[PDB]
């Protein structure tokens, strides 16, 4: 089969890791590794890099001639331990050298997220993997942005070529969360340093009680950049069929249909996805499809654009 996107003018990927291998170039065009490009995964160990979880993606990717997104240079989970207890000075090489390795390593990358959750997820707790650099990269400084300034620069400078990202989630379901994120994005844009707006949208930023509406305003407010936007991380829970099928129905159109919004990233359709326990999965354990997926190759394929 050819995957749900190949002939629309955006594409429809997925997360990718083990549990979501089988299959997945029959259904999805465009990637994201789910944990093996997250800075903890790659150097657990000062100095030693394990690219194995990484390569595999990046190899799977080039072999499906589909779009790679590297997920994630800067976040506040899953970053290395031993960074935590190191001088602002010195964390700042080490981020330096982990930014300068994957441009070497990787060097047709579609979309590089160098930061992810600035808004909720700081790296600047010291428990398990999160990291403690905020003051590598200057800490809020006199922006209140600056450490995002500073992952930024360092981007544009390693990756001379790339389109860089901002992502984060809770953004499109409240106009003041819209308003934060378009800040960071308004400094980011002051040395052009941003050329993509990514939004999460996992399950819990699109319940019903939040009107589609409100997501809708906030995506065109997000679009009045002049910047593609993309939806990175999208799942709806499905604790029975026809609520997971009338949630796509009323949610995903709403991103798919948007002019500004250059693809959408589901994260995970097997089990084993991150949103396992609420049933957020497409495809069940015995294989078989679900009503929602059914929905979304045929509302995809009536849904071309331009
Ligand atoms: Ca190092």
């Amino acid at each position: 089969a050819a995957p749900l996107a190949a002939t629309a003018s955006k594409f429809l990927g997925c997360a990718y890791g083990a549990q979501q291998a089988p299959g997945f170039a029959q259904y999805w065009n465009k990637l994201t590794p789910e944990n093996g490009g997250k800075w903890g995964s790659v150097e657990a160990v000062r100095d030693q890099m394990d690219w194995s979880t990484l390569d595999a993606a990046y190899r799977f990717a080039q072999a499906n001639q589909m779009p790679f997104q590297m997920h994630v240079m800067v976040w506040g989970n899953q970053q290395p331990e031993w960074i935590k207890t190191l001088r602002p000075a010195e964390q700042r090489r080490e981020i330096e050298q982990w930014f300068a390795a994957v441009a070497q390593r990787y060097p047709d990358i579609a979309l590089l997220e160098v930061v992810n959750e600035p808004l909720n997820d700081p790296p600047s707790k010291a428990d398990t993997g999160g990291g403690n650099y905020l003051q590598a990269l200057g800490g809020n400084g006199d922006s209140g942005w600056e450490w995002v300034l500073q992952s930024f620069r360092l981007a544009r400078r390693h990756f001379p070529h790339t389109k860089l990202m901002i992502n984060d989630y809770s953004i499109t379901s409240s106009a003041q969360a819209t308003q934060k994120y378009l800040q960071i994005v308004r400094l980011l844009q002051r040395e052009n340093l941003v050329d993509a707006i990514g939004v999460q949208e996992h399950a819990f930023e699109t319940t019903p009680e939040v009107a589609v509406s409100v997501h809708r305003d906030n995506l065109d407010a997000l679009a009045a950049t002049g910047l593609p936007i993309y939806i990175t991380e999208f799942d709806l829970d499905g604790p029975t069929d026809a609520q997971q099928l009338a949630d796509y129905k009323r949610v995903f159109p709403v991103f798919w249909e948007h002019p500004a919004v250059h693809g959408i990233t589901l994260w995970g359709f097997r089990p084993g996805l991150w949103r396992d326990k609420e049933a957020a999965y497409l495809i069940r354990a015995d294989g078989t499809e679900r009503p929602a997926l059914t929905w979304l190759r045929d509302y995809v394929a009536a849904h071309p654009g331009t």
